[PDB]
């Protein structure tokens, strides 16, 4: 809407206070004009019609329980925008400052979040499996990264290309989590998953097998569930990315870590310059090797470490 940029204050899903960029025109709307062509957050009102209503608030204070998922969707979308702009010189998901839209309170007891081709969408969870999913910065950045992928590599959401698609979202979701530097880790969704169980998460990049996901190509899932295992075989690529960044020895294969920033540079370049809609795991390895070669040279430790990491997960 047309109005003047304002700064509200609220509490997120985990009870943390934060300022949010709003817009004033009769009401205070969750519309952040300070980033690109805007970040807009909507109320889906427990229904499934999208996007719903642009979030309006009478007093610019967002401390009600019902406000918390909106506060976090809005704020963490801003953090993710900042990461792509400041770290990769990328202006929003299309590279041309496209408006970023999110809807919260999607459906009733909805244990998921997603990018629908046009916007991010967050369930509230059923209170047992999940609390409102926008409470997880890695979750928010995972979903917005699907938009980046849609506009760049375009990895088809099935089989190996879809597992790369998922891994790309987990990798950058985690790198955004580290960029915000609150409580960062190599796990996915720990802040919103199972409020009654401490120490777990949806997936682990450091040890995908902890949650039943493969950590080696020989253990890949080949059935039809989950679009051919896109959230399962992502563990093979997640483990390789973890190894590139942090190093380690895995199935007897030693990898020299090069750190999170170089991992992000290599995979961002692969995503935007080399990967295609049909790329498989072997093609991702080639794309990552070529990206590391572009950035650091063919004789570099970075190229050597990328090869070691894909070797360790059985991807040639
Ligand atoms: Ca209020
Ligand atoms: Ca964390
Ligand atoms: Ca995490
Ligand atoms: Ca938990
Ligand atoms: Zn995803």
């Amino acid at each position: 809407i047309t109005g003047t940029s304002t700064v509200g204050v609220g509490r997120g899903v985990l009870g943390d206070q934060k300022n949010i960029n709003t817009t004033y025109s009769t009401y205070y709307y969750l519309q952040d004009n300070t980033r690109g062509n805007g970040i807009f957050t909507y109320d889906a009102k427990y229904r499934t019609t999208l996007p719903g209503s642009l979030w309006a608030d009478a007093d610019n204070q967002f401390f009600a329980s019902y406000d918390a998922p909106a506060v976090d969707a809005h704020y963490y979308a801003g953090v993710t925008y900042d990461y792509y702009k400041n770290v990769h010189n990328r202006l929003s998901y299309d590279g041309n400052n496209a408006a970023i839209r999110s809807s919260v309170h999607y459906s009733q007891g909805y244990n998921n979040a997603f990018w629908n081709g046009s916007q991010m969408v967050y369930g509230d969870g059923d209170g047992q499996t999940f609390i409102p999913l926008s409470g997880g910065i890695d979750v928010v950045a995972h979903e917005l990264t699907h938009a980046v992928t849609d506009y760049t590599a375009g990895l088809i959401y099935q089989n190996e290309s879809g597992a790369i698609n998922e891994a790309i979202s987990d990798i950058f979701g985690t790198l955004v989590e580290f960029y915000a530097n609150k409580n960062p880790d190599w796990e996915i969704g720990e802040d919103v998953y199972t409020p009654g169980i401490s120490g777990d998460s949806l997936r682990s990049m450091s040890d995908p097998a902890k949650y039943g996901d493969p950590d080696h190509y020989s253990k890949r899932y080949t059935g039809t569930q989950d679009n051919g295992g896109v959230h399962i075989n992502s563990g093979i690529i997640n483990k390789a990315a973890y190894l590139i960044s942090q190093g380690g020895t895995h199935y007897g294969v030693s990898v020299v870590g090069i750190g999170r920033d170089k991992l992000g540079k290599i995979f961002y370049r692969a995503l935007t310059q080399y990967l295609t809609p049909t790329s498989n795991f072997s093609q991702l390895r080639a794309a990552a090797v070529q990206s590391a070669t572009d950035l650091y040279g063919s004789t570099s430790q970075e190229v050597a470490s990328v090869k070691q990491a894909f070797d360790a997960v059985g991807v040639k």
